[PDB]
């Protein structure tokens, strides 16, 4: 979806490496389909 704003702005999403990382652990879990159920939970504090 295009803009029609206007005011472009830095990166900070494909740049940070921690930021495309998100994609990758969830890439792991599809191989966890087997593996027990969900366990240890994580979000925020």
């Amino acid at each position: 979806m295009f803009i029609w704003t206007s005011g472009r702005t830095s990166s900070s999403y494909r740049h940070d490496e921690k930021r495309n990382i998100y994609q990758k652990i969830r890439d792991h879990d599809l191989l966890d389909k087997r593996k027990t159920v969900t366990a240890l939970k994580a979000g925020e504090d």
